[PDB]
């Protein structure tokens, strides 16, 4: 019921009692761990102010104010307000901190040592798509700050009776368009087939390119999506050479210095936020070691290590490995260069651990999914390797959401 | 009731039924996975008869004999003598398939494409250290069969009261010694230290150099420890050096060529095997990752990463990433150019993956713990780490014990 977690490179062991305010279920049970599975009608006025209240009891502690006249009151206010309305408003203050709070809960998130620097961008009073349009513009622009990235999340209203949901379509706001060829391969990112797809019967016309920024799709108020290009000036982009190898830059890669998760629902007291696109910076290995040799998706690590003139014949030879570790060099070296924020995966990991260890001593824990929190490269020379860590669901929390086109009909 | 598991690179999907036979907890609830944590007196005649029962018919069912004659024979056999003296006994083809199912249900092991060929030594009639000592040179020497590695494993009388019990205190047959300095500093392996101070003060005289292979601490029948020297002509090593870099066997690093085993709990029908030594062949990364690289351990990168001339001014130059590889490539030529068996993560993966869908279709299903079976080096471009896998606990099972220092009990 009370657990220890132990470091197992520095005997550091610590004491977990943040999990028994853990709420949502994690798809284990006592007979079968899912940690390694990618994913293990609207709430009632019923479902609700339990949900509400167990938020607005965290916040009022949170400000050192529990159990006051000010705290009661506002107890008071939304039980009025779900009762007579069937939802609740959040104030500017509980939105605030339920978004840093989400950020604090995400249990896959290595960099979340930030979680108290983020700026929320309340868009509660958007109303169409245009408007969702202008808003993410003003997002991305405030976040880029021409590379020296800052936090950003931008919350659009709230889901109501679910049929009027707000939603971009997108998986992240700046992503690179996939099409499939004649040839029978693909050009372009893999991962993004479909979606494009979906945007060229929307009408987008497509520049048929390897790095085509595509269009943001946004839906308002459970109306069909619409399609909008972000300005292509707002959209800072990394052409990516290596520090000693010439030949690389002409390999033609570059990738986008935002990274922006724009499919996740955001829940706050019991309220579901649909649309609330998110960004930071990037961890360099999410670029050169995910994006660029999952077999998926860029894949080049077969060029890479050719121009390198490397051993293919025999897997023995580590050419893949030496080829990652180079591609990795270019995507970090590059961002520097041209100084757009980016963060290595010793320096992230090591803030982590220093973060679990702030969170023990000052909330009594941090979940923490380790398949997702360790590097996809390198896992036991980082120091979250070593490290045990707990996973639960904490609220406020991010959570996946299917993606729309299977949901919406038109 | 069925589980799915996906593929996220090639959208493979599995079901998984055999889920269905688990019967041990994993340590995770509905509210907490403890997926990552390490480690999440006899048993009475009416636990352990419903155990050797469930384990009689798993071994009768994969002979093609259930039901038989043979089988409630055996049966009504182990009934009464459970029932007269308190425990039983397995037979020869029951301990082999015992021994193998182990194995095969081992969720951290990705060698088990091999679970099948497996050389079980039946210790049962040992009853000294010095016959348990012979035992396990006789291990040795088969497993190692001069480079030619095979897997085998050696299974001592079973627990009886847990006052008698056999047991290996090496947590591994070949290890090397660590000596803790005054001034702080490690000699040999740091992880070794406190097992190689109950050698030395159990009389070991310690050569107190950096690869020096630990004698052997064997306990029979609950008695205390006994020291023992495995022959060194038996004990094959491998001098590491780089294929392109000349500099590196300089660093004087060498391993041995036989993991294992030694200090896992073997469970079989109920019954308890406590010293169970077992051995297989190195995948690379063990030791160029773990043994080499680890701060904990030989932590060799620094070093390495020097001779290479990197820049090491800042992490992200990704010196340690760069020179973590060459260290890989080195064990792996090193052992290779010897031809000593091994293999390399990527050929390791690929096979665990052809093992878990075969395993699937055949058995309905493949325990795999995630966490254990993605490499400690280039986690992503090996085929496991996009797999989905589900973690669950069948036996015959291998478990951990603790060390057996903590709970002896001395006789003097
Ligand atoms: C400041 C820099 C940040 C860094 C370096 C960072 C790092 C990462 C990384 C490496 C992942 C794994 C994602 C993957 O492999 O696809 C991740 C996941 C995640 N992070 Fe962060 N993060 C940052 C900012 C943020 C912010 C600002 C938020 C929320 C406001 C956030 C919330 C999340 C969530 C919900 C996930 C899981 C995403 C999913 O399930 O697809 N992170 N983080
Ligand atoms: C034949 C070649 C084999 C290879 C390449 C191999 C590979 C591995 C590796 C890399 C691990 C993780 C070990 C670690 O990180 O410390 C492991 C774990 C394990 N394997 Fe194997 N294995 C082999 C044979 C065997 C055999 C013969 C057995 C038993 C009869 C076995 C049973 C186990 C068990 C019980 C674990 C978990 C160990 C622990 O909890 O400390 N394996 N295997
Ligand atoms: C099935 C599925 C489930 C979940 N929960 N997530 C995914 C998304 C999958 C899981 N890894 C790849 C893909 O992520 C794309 C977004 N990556 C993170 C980032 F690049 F956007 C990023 C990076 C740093 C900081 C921030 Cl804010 C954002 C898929
Ligand atoms: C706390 C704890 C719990 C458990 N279950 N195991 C350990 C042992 C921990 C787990 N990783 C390090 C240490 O293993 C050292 C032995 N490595 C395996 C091998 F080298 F011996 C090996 C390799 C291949 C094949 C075989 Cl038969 C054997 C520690
Ligand atoms: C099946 C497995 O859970 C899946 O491949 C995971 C593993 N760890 C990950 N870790 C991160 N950060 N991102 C991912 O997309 C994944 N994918
Ligand atoms: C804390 C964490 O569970 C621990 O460091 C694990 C991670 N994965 C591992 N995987 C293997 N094969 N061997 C190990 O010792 C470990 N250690
Ligand atoms: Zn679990």
């Amino acid at each position: 019921r009370f657990l220890k977690v132990k470091n197992w490179e520095t005997d550091v062991v610590l004491t977990d009692t943040l999990h028994l305010k853990s709420t949502l279920e994690t798809g284990c049970t006592e007979h079968i761990c899912m940690g390694s599975i990618m994913l293990p009608d609207v709430r009632t006025k019923d479902q609700l102010f339990p949900l509400a209240k167990e938020f607005l009891d965290q916040y009022y502690s949170s400000i050192k104010r529990f159990g006051s006249k000010a705290h009661m009151d506002r107890l008071e206010e939304v039980n009025k307000e779900i009762e007579s309305t069937s939802t609740y408003q959040l104030k500017d203050t509980e939105l605030i901190y339920g978004a840093k709070h989400a950020w604090r809960n995400a249990s896959r998130c290595v960099g979340r040592i930030q979680w108290s620097k983020l700026q929320v961008f309340d868009a509660r009073d958007c109303t169409t798509a245009h408007g969702m349009f202008n808003y993410i513009c003003n997002h991305v622009k405030y976040a880029t700050n021409k590379g020296n990235l800052r936090s950003a999340i931008t919350i659009f209203p709230q889901r109501t009776d679910g049929k009027h949901d707000f939603r971009v379509w997108n998986s992240q706001l700046i992503r690179y368009a996939g099409y499939k060829q004649p040839d029978g391969s693909t050009l372009g990112d893999p991962a993004n087939v479909q979606f494009t797809e979906i945007c060229i019967q929307q009408g987008w016309k497509a520049p048929r390119g390897r790095f085509d920024v595509l269009p943001l799709l946004l839906q308002a108020n459970g109306n069909d999506p619409e399609l909008f290009q972000i300005p292509p000036e707002l959209v800072l982009e990394v052409p990516i050479r290596h520090p000693k190898f010439d030949w690389f830059k002409d390999l033609g890669l570059k990738w986008y210095g935002l990274p922006a998760v724009s499919n996740m629902l955001l829940e706050i007291g019991g309220l579901e936020f649909s649309a609330c696109p998110f960004s930071g910076w990037y961890m360099g290995t999410e670029i050169g070691v995910r994006d660029y040799c999952d077999n998926s998706r860029y894949n080049i690590l077969e060029e890479v290590a050719k121009k390198m003139d490397l051993d293919m014949r025999k897997t023995s030879s580590l050419w893949k490995d030496q080829a990652l570790v180079e591609i990795n060099i270019a995507v970090l070296y590059s961002f520097q260069s041209d100084k757009v924020t980016i963060v290595d995966h010793h320096s992230a990991t090591e803030s982590f651990i220093k973060h679990m260890e702030n969170e023990y001593r000052c909330r009594g824990g941090c979940p923490a999914d380790w398949v997702w929190i360790v590097p996809p490269m390198s896992g036991s020379i980082t120091p979250v390797f070593h490290q045990e860590m707990l996973n639960y669901r904490l609220t406020p929390s991010f959570e996946y959401q299917p993606d729309p086109w299977n949901t919406h009909v038109w």
